[PDB]
C-alpha cells in the first residue's frame, strides 16, 4: 500500500511543491491567485493552473488496484459585476506532464484529453447548463453530471471532493460559511477507463474572453489525501 | 493543542472502545445493529446507541478555543414495506454522560437536554416537515435546518459531517453510490452556546411504535477526527 | 482495521480524556505531574498514573491478528539531590480496569499481575542493575532487557516507543536535546501471551519511600498511534 | 502551516513519484535495490540514490520557521563475506537538483555540497573510526557523531529518524527484529545554516571499489512526515 498526502493553510509565495502554470501566482499574503490581477482587478484572457509536485498513483494494472483520495479546499470568486462573470474554476486530475489546454470556457483542460475534474462554472457555453453550476466531468467540457449551483461574488466556499474506489463514486460539495448554504453532485466515475496509472491533481481557472466578463479565481488553502491498496 | 482520531472499517463484535446503549450491539460480521433484529427481521419500540469511549474536547472556557472536527460514516436502514418507516437513526454529540432519551420520533435523543444531532428522519413527526429529511438540530427534536432525502431501502449511504469552528459551520451529506445520487444541509451552530466543554460522539437510533413501522438502523464503518487549537 | 490516535503538545489542567489515578494531576500550566509537588518540592511515599480514557484493541483471538503501536513523549525528573533519587517513571500497557499496584520501587505497576512496561528507573533495588536504566518489563518488576541511563537531572528527555507485531519487537529510546545524548533498548515481547485483547495505556511513576529520595516525574505531552489489521 | 506525509509499504517497479538515480532500481517484488545485482550477486564500482518527487519545505527565512520531521525505513545489507564490505547506505537531505556525487566511500552524496545525512557505513576510510558505525554527517563525508553499530549480514534494520527543531536535535536509531538489538545516536544540527529552504530527502549507497568488497543496499519501506509551522 501507498498513502500520499499533504495540508497547506495558506500557500508560500515562491511554492516549491507547487507546479504554476499560465498566470498563475501565491501573493505576499499567500493565496493562490490563478488568473491575472491588475491593480486589484481581475483582467480577462487568463489562464492559469497549479499542481502537487508529487504524481498521484490512482491506478495499478498489474494489481488490479485502484486508488481513494478525498481532499478540502477553500476557494474565492470575486467579480466586478454580479450578473456578468466567466469562467471558471476547477479541481483536476490530469496525466503527469499535463499542460494547459484552451482558455475562456475551455477552463484551461480541454480543447476543440484524459482529464476529469469538478468544476465551479460562472459562465454558460454552447456545452452548459443554463444556470452557473458544479459539474463533474469526464474528460470532456461537457458534464456527465451537474448541479446549479448559487454562486455568492467574493464569499468563501469550502469544497470537500471525496473519491470511493469500491464504488467508483466521486461526490463534490460546496458550502458557503457566510450563509449556511450547501450544494451537491456525484458522478459514477472509473479511473482506470479515465485516467492514467499516475496523475497530478490540481486546480485550473480562466477569466472571461471580454472585459464585462472578469473575475477572480483564488484558493486559499488546500488539504489531499490519497491511498492505494 | 489536542488531536483525536480513530477509525473503524467494521466493528468488533465484543467492542471496547464503544459504550453500547439500549437494544445496540455489533454482529458477527461486525455491522453496528443500533436496533432489534429477530430472525433477520427489524423489531418495533427499539432504541440503540453507541459512543465512543474518549471524550472529545470541543471547546475551552479558560482559552475560548472551539474544536474542528469531520466525521465519515456508512450506514443503511431497511424496511421490509418501502411506504411505511420509523424512526431513523443520527450521528449526534452530546454531555459524556449521556444517557437514552426518549424512543420512537424522540429518536433516543430528545425528549418531551444538551445535544447536537445530524439526523435522518424516516418518519414525518408534528414538529418535522412532511417528506424524508436530513435534519441539523441543535437541543431539540426540531430540526433548526433540513434537505428533503430520497431514502433508499437498503442502500449503503456514505455520510460526511465537518464542524469549522472558526465559521460555525456544520455540514452534512449523504451520498448513495449506488446510484450517485447526493443531498447536503448546513447551520451555522455554535457549540460552546449548545454543548459542555467535553462531549461523547455517537449514532442512536429508534424503531417505530407500531409494527407496520419497523425497520433497521447499522452502521457498517466509522472514521473521526477532531483538533482543538 | 482500527486505528487508534492521539496527539497531546500539553494536558488540561482538568483532563476528560485522561483517567488520573494516585497522586497525579495536571498543573496550570499543563504539565503532567505524576508524583507530589508541595511549594515547588517533591515529596516523598508518592504515586500517581495517568491512562488514556479509550482502550486500545492489541489482539484479537477471533482474527489472530496483533497491533502495531508508536508512541512519543517528552518527560522531566527532577530531584533537589542528584545523588541521591527515587524510584522512576514508566509508560505502561494493562487491563482497562487498571488499577495502582505497589509504591516505591514497584513504581505502581507491580506488587510483591498483567502489564507491560518501559521503565525509567532511578533507583537500584534488589532486582534491578546497578546503575540508573531504561527497562522493558513482562509481568514483572523485574527487566528482561535494559540499558544503562545517565539520567540528567531537570532536563527534558524525549522518549520513542515502537512496537512491530510482525516482529514482535519492542523498542524504546531516550534522548536529551540539551547535550545531545541517546540510548536505546530492544526486546522480543509476545503481547499476546502478556496482555488481554483489550488494555489502558499510559504513564505511572513513585518518588522514593525516604525524604532524602525525592524527584518530580511529569510528563509534558505525548502522541500515540495503534493499528490492527 | 504546511504538512507533507508519504508512506511505502512497498516499492512500484515503475515509481513514478520516486525519482531513482544512478543504479537504483525496483524490483519486481517491491525492493528498493540501490547498487546493482547480477545473477542475484552485488556488483562493485555501484552508486544508487532515490528521492521523493516532492521537495520539502524545511526552513523559511520570511517567517524564520523550521521544520520538524519524522521517518521510518526498514534495510537490509548482505555481502558474500561478512569480513569484507564496503561502502554502505544513507538517508539524506539535499537541494532539490541534487545529483549523484563521488562513488565507494563517498556513498553518491560527498565530494573531494549542501547534504546532511545519517548513513550506515561498512567500511573504514580515512574519515571514519575503525569500526562500522551509525553517522550523522553534515555537509562532509567525516560525521560530527557516530555510534559503533554492528552490522548484522542479510538481516532486516528498522530505522527511525527524527529531527526536532525547537532544540535543533537529530536523531536515528537502528534495530534489528531478529535478535532484539538497537543503536542509537544524536546531534546538534541547524538546518537553516546547512541547507537551503527546500531539500529533496530519500537515499544513497554504494558498493566498495573492490570484487572483494561487495554488498547490496535494498531498502523495504519508508514513510515519512515533515511539518512547518
Ligand atoms: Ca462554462
Ligand atoms: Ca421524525
Ligand atoms: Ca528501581
Ligand atoms: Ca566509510
Ligand atoms: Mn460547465
Ligand atoms: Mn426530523
Ligand atoms: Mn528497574
Ligand atoms: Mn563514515
Amino acid at each position: 500500500s501507498e498513502v500520499v498526502s499533504f495540508s497547506f493553510t495558506k500557500f508560500n509565495p515562491n511554492p516549491k511543491d507547487i507546479i504554476l502554470q499560465g498566470d498563475a501566482l501565491v501573493t505576499s499574503k499567500g493565496k493562490l491567485q490563478l488568473t491575472k490581477v491588475k491593480d486589484g482587478k481581475p483582467v480577462d484572457h487568463s489562464l492559469g493552473r497549479a499542481l502537487y509536485a508529487a504524481p498521484i498513483h490512482i491506478w495499478d494494472d498489474s494489481t488490479d488496484r485502484v486508488a481513494s483520495f478525498a481532499t478540502s479546499f477553500s476557494f474565492v470568486v470575486e467579480a466586478p459585476d454580479e450578473s456578468k462573470t466567466a469562467d471558471g474554476i476547477a479541481f483536476f486530475l490530469a496525466p503527469p506532464d499535463t499542460q494547459p489546454q484552451k482558455d475562456g470556457g475551455f477552463l484551461g483542460l480541454f480543447n476543440d484529453i484524459q482529464t476529469v475534474a469538478v468544476e465551479f462554472d460562472t459562465f454558460s457555453n454552447t456545452w452548459d447548463p443554463s444556470a452557473r453550476h458544479i459539474g463533474i466531468n469526464v474528460n470532456s467540457i461537457e458534464s456527465m453530471k451537474y448541479v446549479k449551483w448559487g454562486w455568492e461574488n467574493g464569499k468563501v466556499a469550502n469544497v470537500y471532493i471525496s473519491y470511493e474506489a469500491s464504488t467508483k463514486t466521486l461526490t463534490a460539495s460546496l458550502t458557503y460559511p457566510s450563509n449556511a448554504t450547501s450544494y451537491i453532485v456525484s458522478a459514477n466515475v472509473d479511473l482506470k477507463s479515465a485516467l492514467p496509472e499516475w496523475v497530478r491533481v490540481g486546480f485550473s481557472a480562466t477569466s472571461g474572453l471580454s472585459r464585462d466578463h472578469v473575475e477572480t479565481h483564488d484558493v486559499l488553502d488546500w488539504s489531499f489525501t490519497s491511498t492505494l491498496q
